[PDB]
């Protein structure tokens, strides 16, 4: 138990997560996802990187 889900994630999706090297939200998309630790292993879409961040840092598309 580390993160309390406030977002229902699933793999495959996509959300926008916080770069943990500028702090700012970028599009990515769930690789994997720990329920226990309430992480999920995101790669960023376009660039290819990849982190495993919590779902509270996980933030839903919104296109505007
Ligand atoms: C959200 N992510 C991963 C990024 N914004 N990455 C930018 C740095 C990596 C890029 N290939 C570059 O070297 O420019």
């Amino acid at each position: 138990a580390s993160t309390q889900p406030t977002h229902s994630w699933k793999v495959g999706d996509k959300c926008m997560a916080v770069w943990s090297e500028d702090g700012q939200c970028y599009e990515a998309e769930i690789e994997e996802i720990d329920e226990e630790n309430g992480t999920a292993a995101i790669t960023f879409a376009g660039y290819g990187n990849a982190e495993v961040t919590p779902l509270l840092n996980l933030k839903p598309v919104e296109e505007g």
